């Protein structure tokens, strides 16, 4: 089998991607962040906080004839960004682009912290790192993905986000017309639970590419690219009036300013993500001051290649036996 779903960014900057997502019988269609920096499928649901839904579509289990409770099943996630949620769980069908998990553990919100009550537009996460980080207890639930690996016609899915446009996740086959070039992979870790891996270093604008090994996770989650305060400060350093601001929580530089590309390696290729990407905007409404793409992991613990470097290539989470990625320029 196979599937294929569109993703869309919510908002004008690409803070994050939306996908549809079927969810019991009949189908109720919730709109999930798919995240391969988590591993949790979780929803708003009928059991939510009532002052905690604003605008969220939520699930509701009881009017699902395929919905069963998971008895005594609990599941609480904190995330790296300080938000957190949760509930408790149920399995349901659960259909993304035409591919059908049945049985699929499908967590209830009954709490979700301010962050995510905030953004209307986001119905749920879908996770899709490896199953060893989900959170349900006392017996671990599986991703979406490890559930399809074996129905998929290739144990694979392969993420192409869009810049300011909608995108694609496929399931289970690569999709060989919407890359150039070639796919180039690159050995991964699990060890942490993440699609972890190693880039081979890093060139700003048109400037000569830096060898060295920087170790991060490719994790559509994360809307920005979080890398050594080192490689950080050469690229913002090549753009005139940028600081790094404690009060505004990172680099800004003036939204007059043209930015450069930076370029990251995946073995001997090289992806290049356009100036344009590293562009959020105005830091509140009518600033000219405006923020950062690129943004130092000092604080975090681990580099992370988010929507920011994600966007810029075709992407193949290949979950193998010997999981691999790989990155295609498009
Ligand atoms: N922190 C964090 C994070 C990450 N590293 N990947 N996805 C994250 N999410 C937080 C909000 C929902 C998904
Ligand atoms: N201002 C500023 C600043 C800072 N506090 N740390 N790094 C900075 N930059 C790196 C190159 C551009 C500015």
């Amino acid at each position: 089998s196979t599937g294929s779903a569109t993703t869309t960014p919510i908002d004008s900057l690409d803070d994050a991607y939306i996908t549809p997502v079927q969810i019991g019988t009949p189908a109720q269609t919730l709109n999930l962040d798919f995240d391969t920096g988590s591993s949790d499928l979780w929803v708003f649901s009928s059991e939510t906080t009532a002052s905690e839904v604003d605008g969220q579509t939520i699930y509701t289990p009881s009017k699902s004839t395929t919905a069963k409770l998971l008895s005594g099943a609990t599941w609480s996630i904190s995330y790296g960004d300080g938000s957190s949620s949760s509930g408790d769980v149920y399995t349901d069908t659960v259909s993304v682009g035409g591919l059908t998990v049945t049985g699929q553990a499908v967590e209830s919100a009954k709490k979700v912290s301010s962050s995510f009550t905030e953004d209307s537009t986001i119905d749920g996460l879908l996770g899709l790192a490896f199953s060893t980080l989900n959170t349900v207890s006392p017996t671990q639930q599986k991703t979406f993905f490890d559930n399809a690996k074996a129905s998929l016609d290739s144990p694979v899915f392969t993420a192409d986000l869009g810049y300011h446009a909608p995108g694609t996740y496929n399931f289970g086959f690569i999709d060989t017309t919407a890359y150039t070039g070639s796919i180039t992979y690159t050995a991964v870790s699990t060890k942490q639970g993440f699609w972890e891996w190693t880039s081979t270093g890093y060139a700003v604008g048109s400037g000569t590419f830096k060898s060295t090994s920087i170790d991060g996770i490719a994790d559509t989650g994360t809307t920005l690219l979080y890398l050594p305060a080192t490689v950080v400060s050469a690229y913002w350093a090549q753009v005139s009036g940028a600081k790094s601001s404690s009060s505004v929580g990172g680099y800004v530089f003036p939204c007059s300013a043209t930015l450069p590309s930076f370029t990251f390696g995946v073995g001997s290729a090289r992806i290049v993500i356009p100036g344009d990407y590293i562009d959020f905007g105005p830091i509140s409404t009518g600033s000219s001051s405006c923020f950062g793409g690129i943004q130092s992991s000092a604080g975090i613990g681990i580099n992370i290649f988010g929507d920011v470097a994600l966007k810029a290539a075709f992407v193949v989470f290949n979950g193998a036996t010997t999981p691999t990625l790989g990155f295609a320029s498009k």
